[PDB]
């Protein structure tokens, strides 16, 4: 019975609501076909009352239906399928999937002239050969999000990508020239807490028909067999956080469609679609979508490394200036400070040093002291070889490598605090009308909620970034040993 407050939000149970959006019908049965518990609307929309207790019967629901409920009601393991089908004035869509124990039936009015497989077929074409297009992991996104908009119709695109910290950044976007841009926007991991972030994992998409709807609610609330809630995970209809409905409402959005895209176990970022007016999207093109989602998913994930690839390529191309010049030259710090191959252009920074005997290198700043500070702190641990941070002198991050032990040669990379990259301002943006939560559901909340986690840290070191570092200090060790 719990209000769900700025306090609660965290940890919402958004998976259990036991409502239903209202532009379908919901019938959930057990294992043996009994119903369990049905949407307060089955009636309304359907011509007939589904019953706990109940067994489905032909056209009240035709014979497809317990047809295909069959097959899945005889199956072990996440049964998943649809039919479409025609119930009394209307054809429907009745897309069934079982998960835990329970088996769930969703009924979509179905309006298309189409012929389904033809048009899930032609969507599917045309969304994913966006992804044979585009070597620039970046020009994948920014390109799906203008064909995405393209296809659609949404008034708004946006790409979003997840950052280590499970932070977002709009990386791209295609909108209705009428509305405010949100390129460059950074909110929160807290934007999109635990359980959500698990379903858009768990869901290649996320309809939400019309922000502003009433609730549909399946009764009974708990499912007699366990006294426990039912678990709509996997259910297309199921409803919407009173939190995200009043922060897009804040916002002025009405029907919200996200694609996911998920590398790892990790939610790499999505694909959000906004409306300003409510808007559905027919059942077999959002099985364009979900059968894109996955191959995009796929090619992200080469894109990235084929990326991560190329950054190390480079890097021992430059060792092997490096080393080449180092033996020739005799002196390394020539070596290691030169303009472009030096250290500073081996991995992003803001600055570098380099330190051997007693000599101190500070290229692009006044790093000795911190240097001076780090190389104290590590006093209590003479093992480290390694030592990384991207909290702390007057700079946040730090990487050091040892790669002489006796004259203390010692190789640091700086970086400074995160600074928003992009950012908007000019002339006073509209008043967003804002609900009784607070100012905290806007973007210009959520941005600041950015600030207050990011500030004090910056940009973590790559796992390829360390990588390198690595091989450096394995390059110098060689060296001086050597010669
Ligand atoms: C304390 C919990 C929450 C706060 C605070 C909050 O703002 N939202 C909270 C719960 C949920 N967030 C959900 C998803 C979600 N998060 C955002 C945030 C942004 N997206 C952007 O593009 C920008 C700025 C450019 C922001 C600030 C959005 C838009 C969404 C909706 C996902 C979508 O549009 O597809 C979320 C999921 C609820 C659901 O749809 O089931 C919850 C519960």
């Amino acid at each position: 019975i719990t209000p769900v407050t700025l306090a609660n939000c965290e940890d919402e149970p958004i998976h259990v609501p036991g409502a239903i959006q209202p532009h379908g019908a919901l019938v959930t049965l057990r294992a043996d076909g009994m119903v369990l518990a049905a949407s307060e609307n089955i009636q309304a929309l359907l011509g007939f009352v589904a019953s706990p207790g109940s067994y489905l019967t032909q056209e009240q629901v035709g014979p497809e239906v317990l047809r295909m409920l069959e097959e899945g009601l005889t199956g072990n393991g996440p049964w998943s399928n649809s039919v479409e089908t025609r119930i009394g004035e209307h054809l429907f869509d009745v897309i069934g999937h079982s998960y835990k124990e329970v088996f769930y039936l969703e009924f979509e009015i179905r309006t298309a002239d189409t012929l389904s497989i033809t048009s899930f077929t032609l969507n599917a074409q045309r969304i994913i050969a966006q992804v044979q297009l585009h070597n620039d992991t970046a020009s994948l996104l920014s390109n799906v999000t203008d064909e995405l908009r393209r296809m659609t119709g949404y008034d708004r695109v946006m790409a979003y990508r997840f950052r280590h910290d499970d932070s977002g950044e709009v990386v791209a976007e295609s909108r209705r020239e009428d509305l405010e841009s949100y390129l460059g926007q950074r909110y929160p991991a807290s934007d999109i807490p635990a359980q959500a972030r698990r379903l858009y994992i768990q869901n290649p998409i996320r309809l939400i028909a019309d922000v502003a709807y009433t609730p549909m609610r399946v009764f009974p609330a708990l499912n007699p067999e366990t006294n426990e809630s039912f678990d709509l995970s996997y259910s297309v209809l199921r409803s919407v956080s009173p939190i995200h409905c009043e922060y897009l409402t804040n916002m002025g959005v009405r029907a919200s469609m996200s694609i996911s895209i998920v590398v790892g176990g990790k939610l790499w970022g999505l694909f959000s679609c906004h409306h300003m007016s409510p808007k559905l999207i027919p059942y077999p093109v959002r099985m364009s979508f979900q059968i894109f989602s996955q191959v995009c998913s796929a090619i992200v994930e080469r894109l990235e490394q084929g990326r991560i690839a190329e950054l190390l390529r480079v890097s021992t191309e430059r060792r092997l200036a490096l080393a080449r010049r180092a033996r020739d030259a005799d002196d390394l710090f020539g070596a290691l400070a030169h303009p472009d191959d030096g250290i500073a252009a081996l991995i992003p920074c803001d600055g570098a040093l380099v330190m051997l005997g007693g000599r101190t290198l500070s290229i692009r700043g006044d790093f000795e002291r911190q240097a001076g500070n780090v190389l104290q702190r590590l006093q209590r641990d003479p093992e480290r070889d390694i030592y990384h941070t991207d909290n702390w002198g007057d700079c946040c991050g730090v990487l050091a490598i040892r790669f002489h032990r006796q004259e203390s040669g010692w190789i640091f990379w700086f970086r400074h605090e995160e600074v928003h990259r992009i950012r908007w301002g000019g002339k006073p943006e509209k008043l967003l009308t804002i609900g009784p939560s607070g100012p905290r559901l806007t973007p210009r909340g959520s941005f600041e909620a950015w600030e207050e986690v990011v500030r004090g840290h910056s940009t973590p070191w790559s796992e390829t970034d360390l990588a390198i570092a690595e091989k450096l200090r394995l390059d110098l060790m060689e060296l001086c040993l050597n010669h």
